[PDB]
């Protein structure tokens, strides 16, 4: 099917995984250097074997394009994929304005205490983040992010430049060009980083008629990440596509350390009881085409047919 | 063997290449999204079908691992691979002290003229690079290069950065890192460059036991710049493994469009009538340690049959 590539990674590292170690803590199950290519002409890869949002999707994917680094815009899109973010700057709180939330996280996981009072409290950030412009400016803003990295880089002699869009006008004015990347690793920024871009850099094509995308992705979970990152990119494989006036081919995704979690390899292995259905259908709106004008329904995602949702743990 | 990976890469180019009009212009065939496996615990990866010169790739690697940009270095190690690049800032040349020199190339494939003037100039040029300290120091010097991306990252307010080393105290101090990436795509920088690097990223990993490394390459030229980037990769796999106190395990290529010229299409072709023989074997020197301090025969390479070079074109 469309999406047996992925089925091949979550088997290959249950099989030849290796445990190494990992940052967010309950060890992992690695690979190092993995290839995958999806045919966008024959689907949209969201996963048929497990239910994944291309709803959550949709709406991170906007706020990147525009440039957007804040809180606010996903807020009122009841998009929350950022927002335990947006509270790095709550919890640090010279300005505690109150309680217990210290440490939120991991005791999260831990029912009444930091557990659910941090999530009461998700409300009292998430509140004035949409209601006090003040407050949004200042807390729900995640300075380098994937909106800056990929619209204003902070360039070094006072500046910033566009790669998406200078991009575009490439993708346009010279398409066999083999220079269509926009980075997101910038060495300077990278030492002070809570979450440096686990997806680094990319780079379009276009061959005889269709746009395609490879992705370089460098820490990579298979169970609760990698699913979002095909759709988000085949997305904008098509969004790119379609403001310059192509047709899409497909979507290489390329990974450095692609790991399954300790504590997501019962799941892994249910979703693997299933068999795909028929890929998605992705129909844009014809009429609109600056891609950083489009919204929510300029992409509606038909026919999705998928198995229930599988639940995690997390991946912290 | 070790390297039926790139005869595995000449085939495809050459079965499945698309035409694509290319900058240097014959035109190419190419392919988009490759990746391609070498283990070097079963050899070192130059290639037995073709002769490939270790002797080159050696003082070029070197030269990057310093930090140098200066073609002085190169041209006192018999080294010309960056040479005609130190004769832009000759050839546009307010400081010009003479002749014909005006565009060089081109018509240096046409026997007299730009031809054989231009390459008694070489010594013209490649005589004061290397004897006047001046000279040298302004028209011997190639900015951004290899070098300074890796060694110099220019910072945006007012320094330097050394990704590369940075990189190897966190491959000694934490090892699983998923963060031991060297970029040399600069956002700011690209916009004004005559070769921006082809050699995007990369990446390291240790996983029980090995230095891993993954490139990513987005620009290949797969007769004559793929083989040598095996080969100096592999080499700096084995000279960060070698600082770092490990042994090694795969050199993993990954290409974003590899493309054959149209004018190399014979050759790959007449390489493909050749048979492997056995790859080499790379002794470093067991008692130097800072691979910074490295000299040219801290690196032998051993048993290195090759069939005859085949003789190119040009890719320009
Ligand atoms: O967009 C993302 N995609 C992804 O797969 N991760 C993974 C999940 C894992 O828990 C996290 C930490 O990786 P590292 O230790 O390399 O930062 O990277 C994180 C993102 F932000
Ligand atoms: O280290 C290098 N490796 C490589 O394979 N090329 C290729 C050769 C080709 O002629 C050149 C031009 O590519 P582009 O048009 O993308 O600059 O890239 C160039 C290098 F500098």
């Amino acid at each position: 099917m469309l999406e047996q590539p992925y089925l091949d990674l979550a088997k290959k590292v249950l099989d030849e995984g290796h445990f190494k170690p990992d940052r967010t803590h309950t060890g992992t199950y690695s690979i190092f250097g993995h290839q995958m290519r999806f045919d966008l002409s024959k689907g949209f890869p969201l996963l048929t074997t497990k239910k994944v949002p291309f709803g959550l999707i949709k709406s991170q994917l906007l706020w990147f394009l525009h440039g957007d680094t804040n809180i606010r815009f996903l807020l009122q899109h009841r998009n929350h994929i950022w927002d335990e973010w947006a509270f790095e700057k709550w919890v640090k709180s010279d300005e505690y304005h109150g309680p217990d939330m210290t440490d939120f996280g991991h005791r999260s996981q831990k029912a009444p205490e930091f557990a659910a009072v941090y999530h009461e409290e998700m409300a009292k950030f998430d509140d004035r983040v949409l209601h006090d412009d003040a407050f949004a400016a200042k807390y729900g803003d995640l300075g380098l992010v994937y909106g800056s990295q990929w619209r204003a880089w902070h360039t070094s002699k006072g500046d910033t430049i566009d790669q998406l869009g200078d991009v575009i006008e490439q993708i346009k004015t010279h398409p066999y060009s083999r220079r269509l990347i926009v980075s997101a690793w910038n060495p300077e920024d990278v030492p002070t980083m809570a979450l440096p871009p686990c997806h680094t850099l990319y780079q379009f094509y276009v061959n005889d008629g269709k746009l395609s995308l490879q992705l370089y992705q460098r820490s990579a979970d298979i169970f609760l990440g990698v699913p979002f990152n095909i759709a988000s990119y085949a997305l904008l494989t098509h969004l790119v596509a379609h403001e310059c006036g192509l047709e899409v081919g497909e979507f290489i995704h390329t990974f450095g350390d692609a790991h399954l979690y300790v504590n997501h390899l019962d799941q892994i292995k249910e979703q693997l009881s299933r068999t795909p259905r028929p890929a998605p259908t992705l129909q844009l709106n014809p009429d609109k085409h600056d891609i950083f004008d489009f919204d929510m329904k300029d992409i509606k995602l038909l026919n999705y047919d998928p198995y229930p949702a599988i639940k995690a743990p997390v991946a912290v």
